[PDB]
């Protein structure tokens, strides 16, 4: 398991939690010095538990698929909550089995669906550590519309920060003041599967992308990623989604 306490949190302690989350995900191989997530994990070991505590010490436990860093669902007191998708249904067989009832949220966990359920695209929802405090407070007690926004904040501040060092640093900048994600943040979140695919294929193509990836960089500017010496591959990406799961 990994934990993050918002009470007393600072950029350093958030950075330690994201390091904890990345290190809980198993890998057998690195490709260009980046951990390659596993094709597959049978049974209960597939799911990592993240214990998150709001400013007031109230807690949720979030279940995370270790092959793709996808949040499946979460435990608040005696109620489990799962996304309306087959992989979350599967997770509910292994995690949160001492729960009084199980609510299937009325949406899948993908970004397009959560955005429709929340009524706002990610482009317009402030992110940061205070936002994660609010998200944890929202999820303690069922509210499906409120929970869509809260889940968009939870995913970006945990899973997306684990996947990209730049996103971790953007949340550190937002330790005490929320701000809509940067253009580079939304670009990287949208591009993780594509970059993961092109980095694995570059093994066999002399570190050259078979299909170049269009991103936004830290200065707001277009950058075309054509090969593995790019800063996105050498510094930024921290985990690779396995080609088998693309
Ligand atoms: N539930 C959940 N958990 C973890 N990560 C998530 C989740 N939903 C979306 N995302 C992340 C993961 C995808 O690689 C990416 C989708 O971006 P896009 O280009 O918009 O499809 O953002």
């Amino acid at each position: 398991d990994v934990s993050f306490r918002l009470s007393g949190a600072d950029p350093r302690s958030y950075g330690m939690f994201i390091k904890d989350l990345r290190n809980a995900l198993p890998f057998r191989e690195k490709v260009y010095n980046i951990p390659l997530l596993l094709p597959s994990v049978s049974g209960a070991g597939r799911y990592l538990l993240m214990h998150l505590f709001n400013y007031d010490g109230k807690t949720i436990t979030v279940a995370v698929d270790v092959t793709n860093v996808y949040i499946m669902g979460y435990l608040a007191d005696t109620t489990s909550y799962f996304f309306n998708e087959p992989a979350a249904e599967l997770a509910s067989q292994y995690v949160f089995r001492d729960a009084r009832r199980k609510i299937t949220l009325p949406y899948s966990g993908n970004y397009e669906r959560l955005q429709i359920a929340a009524g706002k695209p990610r482009e317009k929802i402030p992110i940061g550590l205070p936002a994660l405090d609010s998200a944890i407070s929202t999820l303690l007690h069922y509210d499906s519309t409120a929970a869509a926004g809260a889940l968009l904040v939870l995913i970006q501040t945990t899973a997306e920060a684990a996947r990209f060092k730049y996103i971790e640093q953007q949340i550190q900048e937002r330790a005490y003041r929320d701000e809509v994600p940067s253009l580079a943040t939304i670009s990287l979140e949208n591009s993780w599967s594509g970059l993961s695919k092109q980095i694995q294929l570059a093994q066999g193509n002399n570190g050259i992308f078979r299909t170049p990836i269009v991103l936004v960089d830290n200065k707001g500017n277009r950058v075309q990623i054509t090969n593995v010496t790019s800063k996105v591959v050498t510094s930024n990406i921290q985990l690779l989604l396995n080609t088998r799961n693309i």
